[PDB]
C-alpha cells in the first residue's frame, strides 16, 4: 500500500497527541506526556485508497536542535487550541520552520484550531481563516475529545499531498 508520512506540529499543549491518539485509537487522552516524540501507523482507506499514515507527533526537539524526523514529512498539520491566544501567535513559528525544514513555500500543510467543543474561545474563526489564507492552506477546526473534524483535518492533508505529487 501508500504510505503518507505526516507530521503534526504546533505549541505544547495544543492538543497534538490527544488528535493523534484520538485518529489511531478512537479514545480521548485526558493527560499525555508532553515530552514523548514517536511516530504511530494507521492503516485506512481514503478515496477508495488503502493508505498507511506514518504520523510524527513532535514534542518541540528545535523549542526544547533539529528534529532530524520531521525532514521526511510530506505534509503539515500546523495545530493551536482556539482557547490559546499565544498558541495562534506561535503558527508563524512552525511554518518558518516547516518552509526551512522542506526548503520550500509549497508544503503540504493545514492549520489545525483544536479544542473546538471548549467555551473559552480566544481566536476566532476569521482570524484563524485569514491567516490561512496568507499561507494558502486549508484550516480546520477540529476536537480531538468528541473527535469532531479529526477524521477530516488528516485525510485533508492526505488529500493536500495527492495535490503537490504522484502518490
Ligand atoms: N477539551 C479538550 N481538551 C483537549 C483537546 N485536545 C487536547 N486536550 C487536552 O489538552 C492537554 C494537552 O494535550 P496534548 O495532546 O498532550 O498536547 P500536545 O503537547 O500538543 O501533544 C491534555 O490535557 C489534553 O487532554 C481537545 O480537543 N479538547
Ligand atoms: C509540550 C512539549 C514539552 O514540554 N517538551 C519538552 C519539555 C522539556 C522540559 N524538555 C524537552 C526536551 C521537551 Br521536547
Ligand atoms: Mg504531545
Amino acid at each position: 500500500m501508500t504510505e503518507y508520512k505526516l507530521v503534526v506540529v504546533g505549541a505544547c499543549g495544543v492538543g497534538k497527541s490527544a488528535l493523534t491518539i484520538q485518529l489511531i485509537q478512537n479514545h480521548f487522552v485526558d493527560e499525555y506526556d508532553p515530552t514523548i516524540e514517536d511516530s504511530y501507523r494507521k492503516q485506512v482507506v481514503i478515496d477508495g485508497e488503502t493508505c498507511l499514515l506514518d504520523i510524527l507527533d513532535t514534542a518541540g526537539q528545535e523549542e526544547y536542535m533539529r528534529d532530524q524526523y520531521m525532514r521526511t514529512g510530506e505534509g503539515f498539520l500546523c495545530v493551536f487550541a482556539i482557547n490559546n491566544t499565544k498558541s495562534f501567535e506561535d503558527i508563524h513559528h512552525y511554518r518558518e520552520q516547516i518552509k526551512r525544514v522542506k526548503d520550500s513555500e509549497d508544503v503540504p500543510m493545514v492549520l489545525v484550531g483544536n479544542k473546538c467543543d471548549l467555551p473559552s474561545r480566544t481566536v476566532d474563526t476569521k482570524q484563524a481563516q485569514d491567516l490561512a489564507r496568507s499561507y494558502g492552506i486549508p484550516f480546520i477546526e477540529t476536537s480531538a475529545k468528541t473527535r469532531q473534524g479529526v477524521d477530516d483535518a488528516f485525510y485533508t492533508l492526505v488529500r493536500e499531498i495527492r495535490k503537490h505529487k504522484e502518490k
